[PDB]
């Protein structure tokens, strides 16, 4: 387990998903 790295890729579907570490995932991590 980790988190995944902003501005790298996640998956979907995004409502619980690999978390990234600036929290936000669509596909790729970002921040909103």
């Amino acid at each position: 387990d980790d988190c995944i790295k902003p501005y790298g890729f996640c998956s979907l579907p995004i409502l619980k998903n690999g978390l990234c570490c600036s929290g936000a995932c669509v596909g790729v991590c970002a921040d909103l």
